[PDB]
């Protein structure tokens, strides 16, 4: 089916794809749909997936085509798996677009080596074939302000808009409610994605749409302190013909607090126990209704949206309408605003003082707006992913998980709970006469792997949690010796506060140790010492040796923190390689990244 020919029937001559995995993008690209009606035009967002991009060549067959593209990068400067048939066409196709108009958002997060990768190729690549672009590249950046980042462009981009077309702005529920009252609650959904009863009748294969019910062999606090709650879980898989190496990432489907979703019901004055559906408006999309329908209330709160993340500017703006106190109403609406004190309260009020949607409702009583609006206007809850610490060669049955419980206070006064991590932590272990306790989850592969080789050396450096993977490319290394395969060095470079606070599998390591397993354990203790010592630290002492082995071949991996950690870490491989490599800094750089290219200096960074 030609997106092109769906556009001619349907009235529409703009179309906003977005690649997206986490819904961000999605999300994006939906609102800048919206848009176009404020300007006499009509627009309609897109999954690349469902259509052929080679049909592109065909817009100019509407008058005033325009095209945007909302992209998200992923793995190594990657697209997602819904935009991935878009890049490989691309890169093939030679395909004259003469006559295109476009413009391009990218959604991307500077602490990454390849900063909106993808953004940036498509932009580049729509070019080099011919198309006019309408509008500048956006740099949307996840490490500052993606949402400001948005706004800004989608202001400039309407205005360019308007500009070339010669188009003005003439200056909306998506969805319609519909109370089920008499249904069976066999036909209601509880809480699985997809299709209905999916939990209840468990059918492979597993995966995002249909994730597998396993059951919690294990959940244990691996921290000795009690500042914060460090556990380790072990999911067994059993039955789910799922495979996964050490490296891959098991991504969870969580549920919010109960009391939480309870606070919500409460304060907006709503029975959470109403079943219903919400029924998109427009009879031609796909998307029938924004989470799995019919469903109550209280289940769509619990396992559908997303209640504890800020909201973004579109929601304060829309929720404005609903708030009778003047000083409050106008608080909310100037919220939206491009920049100006509406912008500074926003990232103020909203954004840092890390206001979800409840303490919104608190801190501004005069807002009482619909549920069901309400329902129609949050963002879905999405899956957590963590670094599978296990690997599949000692455990192919089990998949291990290794997380710090996230829970801080706020400048408002309040305590915010993370919704994964204090939901796995309440995951009760099976018991003797236990209840299997419901943990959604699938597999997602990742590039991050243990060198082909065996007797390939391998350099671990991850702080924390970022031990994570580790713990299982140990349990391979031991397991490949024991198979009476000659295995390299393997050293680990961990690092934490204190050695009785949160020292994470000291036992299982310090017995790796002994067992010839892991080589060396180098751990850096951040806080038994005026000055702070890091990973890094131990790195540069060590120079002689990683220097050594990075020129025999070694493979370096880096897990954990994004923000900061990695940054120092890959300074100090600089250091290294030219203090001893002999060449220019500059050159090591190069260098490293070369490394990087050749699979030979892995990364699984987060924050
Ligand atoms: C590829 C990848 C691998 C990962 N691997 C692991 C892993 O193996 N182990 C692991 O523990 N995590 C890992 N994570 C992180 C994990 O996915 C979750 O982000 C984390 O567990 C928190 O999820 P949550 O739902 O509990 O918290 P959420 O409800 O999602 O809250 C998270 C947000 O809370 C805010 N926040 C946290 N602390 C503060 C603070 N003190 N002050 C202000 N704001 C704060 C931040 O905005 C943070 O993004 C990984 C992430 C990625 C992307
Ligand atoms: O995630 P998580 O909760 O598992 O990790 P985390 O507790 O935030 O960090 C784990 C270890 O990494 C240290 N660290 C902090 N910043 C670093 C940096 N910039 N470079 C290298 N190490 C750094 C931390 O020290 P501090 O906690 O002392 O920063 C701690 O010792
Ligand atoms: C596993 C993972 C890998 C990522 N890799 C990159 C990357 O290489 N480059 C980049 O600029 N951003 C990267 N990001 C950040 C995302 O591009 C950014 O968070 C985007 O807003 C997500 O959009 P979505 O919700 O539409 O998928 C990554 C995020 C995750 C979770």
């Amino acid at each position: 089916s030609s997106f092109v020919e769906k556009m001619k029937k349907t009235g529409r001559n703009i179309i906003v794809f977005y690649g997206s995995q986490t819904g961000t993008a999605e999300e994006f690209a939906n609102r800048l749909s919206k848009d176009a009606h404020r300007y006499g035009m009509r627009g309609m967002s897109a999954d690349p997936e469902e259509y052929d991009l080679a049909d592109l060549s065909s817009l100019p067959e509407i008058d005033n085509a325009l095209v945007v593209f909302c992209m998200a990068t992923y793995g190594e400067g990657d697209p997602t798996d819904n935009a991935q048939d878009f890049y490989d066409w691309l890169q093939e196709t030679d395909v004259d677009l003469s006559g295109v108009k476009f413009a391009v958002f990218g959604l991307g997060n500077k602490t990454y080596e390849h900063f909106n990768a993808m953004g940036k190729y498509v932009d580049k690549r729509l070019e080099q074939l011919g198309a006019q672009r309408i509008f500048e590249l956006g740099l949307g950046d996840d490490d500052g302000n993606l949402e400001e980042d948005f706004i800004t462009w989608r202001e400039q981009f309407w205005l360019a808009v308007c500009e070339h077309f010669g188009v003005e702005a003439t200056g909306i529920r998506q969805y319609e409610l519909v109370v089920h009252t008499d249904i069976d609650a066999a036909k209601v959904y509880m809480g699985e994605m997809g299709r209905l009863k999916s939990y209840e009748n468990q059918k492979p294969p597993f995966d995002a749409k249909n994730p597998f019910l396993p059951a919690v062999t294990t959940n244990r606090k691996l921290n000795q302190g009690t500042e914060r709650h460090l556990m380790h879980l072990e999911l067994d898989i059993s039955d789910s013909k799922i495979r996964y190496e050490s490296g891959d990432h098991v991504a969870v489907y969580p549920a919010n607090d109960s009391a939480l979703v309870n606070q919500l019901g409460k304060i907006l004055g709503a029975d959470l126990d109403v079943v219903m559906s919400l029924n998109n408006l427009d009879e031609e999309s796909n998307k029938k209704h924004p989470f799995p329908c019919p469903t109550s209330y209280r289940t769509a709160l619990t396992y559908y949206l997303d209640i504890t993340n800020p909201p973004r500017t579109n929601v304060l703006y829309e929720l404005a309408q609903y708030a009778s106190e003047p000083s409050e109403q106008e608080l909310l609406r100037k919220m939206a605003s491009s920049s100006g004190e509406g912008k500074e309260l926003y990232l103020s009020w909203v954004v840092e003082a890390r206001r979800h949607i409840l303490a919104i409702l608190q801190d501004c009583p005069s807002l009482r707006p619909p549920i069901d609006h309400l329902c129609e206007l949050l963002p879905r809850l999405q899956a957590r992913y963590y670094s599978i610490a296990s690997s599949s060669k000692v455990h192919p049955n089990s998949v291990h998980i290794c997380a710090v419980v996230v829970e801080y206070e706020t400048k408002a006064g309040r305590i915010n709970k993370g919704v994964a991590t204090n939901w796995l932590r309440a995951k009760e272990p099976v018991g003797e006469n236990g209840g299997r306790a419901l943990v959604p989850m699938f597999v997602r592969k990742s590039q991050f792997r243990l060198p082909f080789k065996a007797t390939t050396p391998v350099i671990m450096v991850g702080p924390g949690t970022g031990v994570a993977p580790f713990i299982g490319f140990i349990q391979e290394r031991a397991w490949l010796r024991q198979q009476g395969k000659e295995v390299g060095e393997t050293l680990l470079y961990y690092g934490c506060r204190r050695s009785d606070e949160d020292y994470l599998y000291r036992e299982e390591l310090a017995q790796f140790h002994r067992d010839g397993a892991l080589t060396q354990l180098n751990v850096a203790f951040s806080r038994e010492q005026s000055h702070k010592v890091y990973v890094q630290h131990l790195l540069k002492q060590d120079r002689e040796h990683l220097w050594k082995l990075i020129e025999g071949g070694a493979h370096i991996y880096v897990c954990g923190d994004a923000r900061n950690m990695a940054r120092d870490v890959q300074n100090t491989f600089y250091d290294i390689v030219a203090e001893l490599g002999a060449m220019e800094h500059a050159q090591a750089v190069d260098y490293i990244k070369k490394l990087m290219t050749k699979g030979r200096y892995s990364l699984d960074v987060w924050s």
